[PDB]
């Protein structure tokens, strides 16, 4: 029995709410709801996406490359499409562009095509980085060496300069592993990111579940 | 148009089939299905624990994890209960044991709690290693040195013996940093795990949302 939850706009106007954005989590639309078969719930995959935008284009980002490594030519050559501006903006401006259209994706099915991609690509790169590490020696399947440098791609001596071209030779397997570092901890905070969200899709489903009965 | 799909029965008696274990994709009870509403469905869900028991078996250690950080005083203590043998085994039979429980739930209800306390665990260790690297000199939160000791729990110089009094101060250091390592790298392992067997889970769900209709 708790009045507050089942009354959440009226708590909000109490003394003892610390809602960090009071009202918000009332406010109903595509931004905020998903549906299957156009029964509607309130999404927690929507507020996640809302609450970790950083990450959110994180997961944007591995779709692209997804889409790249599932040969869907088309889409990817288009994803920058309709940016509008001619100056630079926001660095990271397609990718806050797809971002507005997944917040308005409703439908179930256009979203579970969405992380499929992207778990598509995070165990691509997975598979890419068991290979790098299953010897001493870095050896890469040839399809491994590919998504090598797409996730490269998509994310001197002073003292006798001469020494540089033998420092080079040592320091061409640093270069490889400090990328596989970075991407190993690009990894983790991906897979932390999705694991969460789509939790959070599932137990949307699960509300869809109940409602559509 | 692909009958050798809809008649799999029919093709694993052909001359072109390359599966594994034939038949088994078409074996229907409790342990490969599950339901919403006593609507059943053949699980992607269970065809995960099955192809990766191994792993399997580190989420459910995981569960167990989650029970006592979420004071599920009654379960963490029974959760070995009723393994009949009074000799050792299997060195993990009593996560096997679960293991086999687990696969035979069919519920999405009890499903769904099982996923939910196992990322309550996954967030918990994340939260309490980006803790510990925040910055060179270690210093955790009351709380994240429980779950250091947490998750460490249930998962000398000879030429001169004086000087590893030294040593010992000097190491120290080294052995926690070891245990994140490999806390880090079962992390990583339980996440790739858990974002398939939920996404399998989910694509579960959106086959029991079509029937449902
Ligand atoms: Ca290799
Ligand atoms: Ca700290």
């Amino acid at each position: 029995y708790e009045p507050n939850v089942d009354y959440p706009n009226a708590s909000h106007a109490g003394l003892y709410d610390r809602s960090k954005q009071p009202y918000v989590d009332t406010a109903i639309g595509p931004k905020t709801t998903i549906q299957f078969d156009h029964v509607f719930i309130k999404s927690d995959f929507k507020t996640w996406l809302a609450h970790n935008q950083d990450e959110a284009i994180l997961l944007i980002r591995l779709y692209e490359l997804g889409l790249l490594l599932q040969g869907r030519s088309d889409s990817f050559l288009e994803f920058y499409n309709n940016t509008t501006y001619i100056t630079r903006t926001d660095s990271k401006q397609p990718m806050m562009n797809k971002y507005g259209k997944l917040v308005d994706t409703t439908s179930v099915t256009c979203l579970d095509i969405f992380l499929s991609v992207v778990l598509f690509a995070l165990n691509q790169i997975d598979s890419m980085i068991c290979d790098f590490k299953n010897t001493p020696w870095i050896n890469l399947s040839k399809e491994h060496k590919k998504i090598y440098e797409l996730v490269r791609g998509i994310f001197y001596c002073p003292f006798d300069a001469n020494s540089t071209a033998s420092a080079l030779n040592v320091n061409a397997t640093l270069n490889a592993k400090k990328t596989i570092e970075l991407i190993t901890c690009g990894l983790i905070r991906a897979l932390i990111a999705y694991a969460n969200l789509v939790t959070a899709f599932s137990a949307d489903k699960t509300a869809l579940l109940h409602e559509i009965l």
